[PDB]
């Protein structure tokens, strides 16, 4: 038996693509509905960085609350004024539904997984806030291509804690070396794999880079993952073509 995990953001949905598009629609809501001009961008820069920011977490948060307070402060950082958690929401609330809206499985992204599954399990394990991820995923309608569906933030530890990928094999009823992890982000997918010990790592390298000395290795990259199952096919995992 063996089995494939993915990786979700940016391997199989655009989630910063998604994440630009909730810009330029807040931008364009604070500039048309409320006049400003280049400070909206400003503004919108600032939610970005503290987005970019948060790490900690699973102790406990409200999710919307947090990030409706990184609008309510970057307005007021920018703007000055009193505190105005009513456009605060309005932005928010504009911004992850536009993103949401954007997250989708290509039909070509499709067709690859329906492939894949009928040979091997299929798992993703992806890091982040319950509530956000989960969110995504429905968003996206890619919980049917999958045996199950892993989210860090519902676990003890994320990516690359070894941890969580015994979880996700034990899961699906396999040992590390019967497993392949696909991602895109070298200290999280690629070292945890490695961690793990599976049987081998793939690296989207979306931006053509040579990975920086005492960064994590792959055993095995690909520019896109449309290439996985030509690459699959070809180490142990899917039958000859
Ligand atoms: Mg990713």
């Amino acid at each position: 038996m063996r089995a494939v995990f993915f990786d979700l953001d940016n391997t199989l949905i655009d989630t910063a693509g998604a994440s630009r598009r909730g810009m330029l629609e807040v931008i364009k809501l604070l500039q048309s509905k409320y006049h400003y001009k280049e400070e909206a961008e400003i503004i919108c820069d600032k939610v970005q960085v503290k987005l970019s920011k948060e790490c900690f977490h699973p102790y406990n948060t409200c999710i919307t609350d947090l990030r409706t307070s990184h609008w309510e402060e970057a307005i007021q950082e920018t703007k000055g004024g009193a505190a105005n958690r009513k456009l605060a929401e309005e932005c928010y609330f504009l911004w992850k539904s536009t993103r949401l809206q954007h997250m989708t499985l290509a039909e070509d992204v499709k067709a690859m997984l329906t492939e894949l599954r009928k040979e091997v399990r299929l798992l993703l394990l992806t890091n982040g806030d319950r509530q956000t991820q989960r969110e995504k995923i429905e968003a996206c309608a890619c919980q049917s291509y999958f045996d199950a569906v892993v989210v860090g933030g519902e676990q003890r530890e994320e990516k690359p804690a070894p941890s969580i990928f015994y979880y996700c094999c034990n899961l699906l009823g396999v040992q590390p070396g019967d497993c392949v992890m696909v991602g895109d982000t070298l200290e999280t997918d690629i070292q945890g794999g490695l961690n793990a010990g599976l049987k081998a790592t793939v690296w989207i390298n979306k931006n053509g880079i040579v990975p920086l000395k005492s960064s994590p290795v792959p055993h095995y990259m690909v520019s896109s993952v449309l290439e996985l199952p030509a690459l699959l096919q070809s180490i142990d995992c899917l039958v000859p073509r």
